[PDB]
Parts: structure tokens; C-alpha cells; sequence
């Protein structure tokens, strides 16, 4: 049905007229999750599990307290509030790819790109885009602003089930979402975690894509720099088995929304610097398990396995020679220094900051829509 | 039940032991095998060579199958062996044995791994007492479950427990059954590591006999088996890390759902073995796993790796193995050694290879390892 919406005028110039999206996960879905929370098994108290400073992961304390907040948890109202922004679909080489946005009716208007990582979401980005639209109306945005699913997370499909996909692949369909909507004269995109891979390969790969800033520098100590990671000895084990056994891992957290729960909430209770609330954490997992995310959002994972040659960030083949702009902020998981940065790309724009960790958007919207802004404004050239 | 006699000379008589699980546990797992989801296609999923896991056909028809298998022929196969539990330490200490009639029968005792359980070694029991009487048998056979395993409790829930706590709480089965004089000790996987640790730090273990021995290095056939080795580092550690660093988060994970342990668990099984393990096999194990809480008791060994040591536990002189020590090389092994490897990692006076088997020799190839363990004692054995 037709519905009209704030800020959803597709831009002129679009090649492709995207559907518009709306959030409506079935009451029966709704049901069978509060029933398959009810039901499901918690694990007897061991060692590992009591260890109150989350040594060894999530607590059992914490995990029968988010089942029994989970009981009463209304997905209806965070879906009300999704539906609130634009969203869209685009048929892109065979896979829908969801995207919310806002579009600014100014001609000229910046296009920006910002791209979330796992285990996170466009949900990532609501409260960023909350602070967008209160402080410009559609006429005096000066940005249009598209957030994608990648591949693989929620309303977006895929990826294939009969070749590989990696990241130069997700990067090659988000880039044509920028294309269909007219933007081939240029955007900014802007990344963390997964999404600063997806707008590294954009700026390096991809002529439509002008400039870069990212929040995330995943990086050694460069070798070029002649003569602090908890996360690599201790942090890692999702990567590797996300990387390694990424079916077997899947098919065990498709089980029961509390198994997947267990898997993605101790990594929001450990790598954010701000906390997040249960109730964001319930409202990621269980957006996750209606869509079933969880098994195809990991497929980047195994990029890594082998050990390549040279890191991403590290390998000149992936140096940004286009305008990059770094945000530090220090509860990242490897935080990194301006001179490590520096030896990636063309770094114009650094910023650092007292507060957040690695959900930036999520936990600090105001340094990060402050940050785009700035960047934005700083490089763009017309 | 023959075999069952306790030996003379034990210092505290076993309490004995038999295997009755509830109707109501039995019900509550179908119910939950029932209310499990399956996975979305996907890629991986649909890789038959398991090169990312499991396939998703694999787990649906493992489920499938599960709905129909039943508990109790496995149990009653399960109570044919003399079965019984010590109290040591606080912990309940299960343990399957069978006992000769001979006074001076030499003692052993068989020890399991992850994800497995005294369930390994059924078969090797089974050749034994189809090949000896009570009155013919020349062992004790002792085949314990280690904390936090199956039918044995703990660890404890307020302080740390490792290797050398798992082996002086094993240590203490053989000497209250009177084998103070000594023992054979054999074990592969995690019971590799607490092998060692008996060998060299328990005067009652005498001898060790090893089928793994995980170690980096200190002519096909050495080829193949480097390539393996370097599967299993690569690509096949991910479990290792996981189980070694965030213990609570895969514990609380898979225990929500038996399919969720069972894909865990059945793809080791999958993966590890050289001759091919039948389904029903990794049901039982999975489900007694299950019935026990045994995955987030079970894995407390893997964190001791991290951070990790400069020296790995194989090659650190302090777990230089100076009794007489044993080693039996399967060409599916995980990491398969080469002898002039193993030989120093300790006083390896005897080397068997063998043509087939994998990691879990004694399930794979019980006649094998029945002759090798055999063998073994035969040569070192000093009264």
C-alpha cells in the first residue's frame, strides 16, 4: 500500500526506483519465540559460569536474567519505531539488499554510506539517524543517508548458496546500491568493524566511492614503523570458529534464540565502552533470530584462514589514497594509534575521543554524527 | 556380574554403580531434540566435505534419527560392565572396570578425552572378556571418568582445577583399589596430558602407553601426515580457542539445546576419525553428555593453554616422561608424530604404527589397541 513518509523522496538522478520496506514480523513468529525462550535449558552452575567479572564469557546470572527479561520483552514497539525510517529494497545481482535512509530534497546534497559490522545491524545507526532528522528537516539535510543490511543480516538475503561471497564481493553489491540511487558523482562511506573492510575495498576499488572514515583499523604494529590486545589471546575465539567452522557453529546457534543470545551478548557486554542496555542487546538478538541471521552473517570470517600473507589494513594493495579520515576511539578492541593509522591510507582527519568502544554510533551518536559531519564537510569538494 | 570382584588389597571398597536415567530426563530430551530449530541454507552448509563444518543434511537427518533412538538398550549395554564411584576430594569419581582373579594381575587404566567418555572404551572391553576369562585375564582394567565427565561430578565450583588436579584425583582411584605397587597408565586426547602428568609426577604410575602426543616438531607417509597436522592447526583449533578462552559463553551455548550440543560435538566425531563412526555411536555419546550436563563441566583443561607457554606440555623437560613410555602412532590421529618426535618427549622404549585409525584409536580399532596395550605391558612390566 501507498504510504507516505518523511525523507524518503528517492533522489533525482536514480537509475533504479528501490521498493519501499516495512518491518512486519508475523504474530506467529512472535509466539513461538516467547515459547522457545520459555523452554529452553540453561546450563547447571559450573566454575567458568560464576566467575562474576566475565573471565571465561557471560555469566549464568546474566543469562537467566536476559531469559527471564526476554519473557517479557514487546518486539512491537522497536518495530513501530523501525518503520518510523525509510526503508527500501533493492534487487541487486540476486539478492534483496535492505537499506533504511534518509534523502534530503537538496540537490546536491552529500550521499553517505555507513556500513555495521557483526554482531550488530542498521539498528546500529537508529539513534544517529534520531539526531539526523531532529535537527534538519528533510529540506535542510545536507546528507542523504543510506544504511545497509549486508549480505546476509536481517532483511537483506543471501548470500549465495552455490559460490563463495567475500568482502570485495559485498562491497561490489553495496556500491551499486549507491549507483542505483544516482550517486555515481560520488559518496563518503563510513565503517566499523566488518564495515570498515566493506569501506576500505569501496574507497580503494570503486570509483564512486570519494572518501572513507572509519572508527575500526584492524592492524599489527605496522612493519614500516622501526623501534595493547587482550583480544588476540583471549578475544578471538568467535573469529576463528566464525572463520574456520562457520556451518557447524551456525547450525548450533539456530537451535534456540537462547544459544544465540549466549554467543552475541557477551560480546555487547565486552566490547562496548558505554554499556548497552539489556533491552538493545534483546532487541539485536531477537531481530537476528526472525530473520536468521546468525548463519549467514559470518561467511567474512574465513577470509582470514589461512593467515593472509599481509593483514587488510597492512597490505599496500588496500592503502586509501582517496581522503581518510580515522575516528580513535578507546575502548575499541585494538585500538590504534594515529601513526599506525597513518601507514594505511591518506589520513586528512583524525579524531580522538574520552568515551565509547567499538559500537561508536550505538554507544556515543553524538561524537560519531559530530565526526561524519566534520569529515564530510572537510573533504567534500563539490 | 563377572570381572566385578574388588581386588585384595584395595584400601577403600567402591561403592557400586549403575546407570538409570529417568523417564522424565529421557522425555525432556525428546522435547527438546522436538522443539529444535534448523539452520537457513547456507553456503557452508551445503558443503559435502565438511570443509566449514557440518553439513545442514547432516544434522537434520542426526536429528531425525534421534527421535527415534532409544536410551535404554544403550543403557542396559552400558550395565553389563561392573560400573562403580569413589568419593575423592569431594567428587564423585565414576568408573567402569574389569577385575581378574589373578593376585597379581597387572593393573591399567584407560583414559578418555574430550568430547568423549569411558563410552570409547566399551569395545576394547568387549574384546576382553570375549578373549579372557576372570580366572585367565591378565589386568586389572580401570576406566575412569574424568571430573566433570559423565557420571563423575565436579569440578569444584569455587576454585580452579587443571591437569594436575585431574591426574592426583585419577591417581587416587588406582591407589585406593590397592595399586600402590604400580600401574599402567593409557590415554589419548586430554588423557594423553594426564598420562604424562601420572608418569612423571605419581610414583604409583610405572609405565605410559600414548596414542597422541600434541606437539609441534622438535618420508610420504611423514608428508601426509604434516599436512594433516597442519589441517588441524589451521583450520581445525577453532574449538580449542573457544573451549580455552570463554568456557561460560560456549558452555551456556550448547546446553540450551541437545541439537545445539550434538552439532558441537557431532562434528569431531565426523572429522576426527579415521575408520567412520556410526551415527547411533555419536548419538549415545552426545545424549549421555546430555543426560549428565557433562560440555560446561568439561572443558576446564582447555584454558590452561592460555595465554600459552613458550614450551608446549609434550616438550617441556618438567613433563620429560623417564618410566618406561609407549607410543602407538594412528595415521588419522589429529597431529600425527612421528617417532623420532615423540622420542623426545621421553624414554620411548616402544613404537607401534598402524595402517588404519584415527583419534579415537580404542572406539575406531579395539583389536589394534587391545594388542598394542597388551603388548605393551608385556614388554615393560617389571612386577
Amino acid at each position: 500500500e501507498f504510504m507516505a513518509l518523511a525523507y524518503s523522496n528517492i533522489p533525482l538522478g536514480a537509475t533504479v526506483i528501490p521498493s519501499p520496506f516495512q518491518v512486519h514480523i508475523s504474530d506467529e513468529q512472535i509466539e513461538e519465540l516467547q515459547l522457545l525462550v520459555k523452554l529452553s535449558k540453561l546450563a547447571p552452575p559450573t566454575y567458568e559460569g560464576l566467575q562474576q567479572d566475565r573471565r571465561y564469557g557471560i555469566t549464568n546470572e546474566w543469562l537467566a536474567n536476559a531469559k527471564e527479561a526476554w519473557k517479557s520483552f514487546d518486539w512491537r514497539p522497536a518495530e513501530s519505531r523501525i518503520n518510523s525510517f525509510p526503508q527500501f529494497t533493492y534487487d541487486i545481482e540476486g539478492l534483496t539488499i535492505h537499506f533504511v535512509a534518509l534523502f534530503s530534497e537538496k540537490k546536491d546534497a552529500i550521499p553517505i554510506v555507513l556500513l555495521h559490522g557483526w554482531p550488530g545491524s542498521f539498528l546500529e545507526f537508529l539513534p544517529v539517524l534520531t539526531s539526523i532528522r531532529d535537527k534538519y528537516s528533510p529540506e535542510t539535510l545536507p546528507y542523504h543517508i543510506v544504511v545497509p543490511s549486508l549480505p546476509g543480516y536481517t532483511f537483506s538475503s543471501g548470500p549465495p548458496l552455490d559460490v563463495n561471497f567475500n568482502g570485495e564481493d559485498t562491497a561490489r553489491v553495496i556500491n551499486k546500491v549507491m549507483l542505483n540511487l544516482g550517486f555515481e558523482d560520488g559518496y563518503v562511506a563510513q565503517g566499523g568493524d566488518i564495515g570498515s573492510k566493506i569501506g576500505r575495498i569501496l574507497a580503494v576499488d570503486h570509483d564512486a566511492c570519494k572518501a572513507v572514515h572509519l572508527n575500526c583499523c584492524y592492524m599489527g604494529k605496522p612493519s614500516s614503523i622501526p623501534d595493547a590486545q587482550w583480544f588476540a589471546t583471549f578475544g578471538s575465539g568467535y573469529i576463528v570458529e566464525h572463520g574456520t567452522r562457520p556451518s557447524t557453529i551456525g547450525n548450533a546457534l539456530s537451535t534456540s534464540p537462547v544459544a544465540l543470545l549466549s554467543w552475541i551478548g557477551e560480546k555487547f557486554l565486552d566490547w562496548a565502552g558505554e554499556t548497552i542496555p539489556l533491552e538493545t542487546i534483546l532487541e539485536s538478538v531477537t531481530l537476528y533470530w526472525f530473520t536468521e541471521t546468525f548463519p549467514r552473517s559470518i561467511y567474512h570470517y574465513r577470509e582470514n584462514f589461512p593467515p593472509p600473507k599481509l593483514r587488510h589494513t597492512e597490505d599496500p594493495r588496500w592503502y586509501i589514497r582517496k581522503p581518510f579520515g580515522f575516528s580513535y576511539y578507546p575502548m575499541e578492541l585494538v585500538p590504534t594509534p594515529r601513526a599506525w593509522v597513518e601507514t594505511t591510507g591518506n589520513l586528512v582527519f583524525w579524531q580522538a575521543h574520552e568515551k565509547g568502544g567499538h559500537f561508536a554510533a550505538l554507544e556515543r551518536p553524538q561524537d560519531y554524527l559530530d565526526d561524519l559531519t566534520a569529515f564530510c564537510e572537510q573533504v567534500w569538494a563539490g
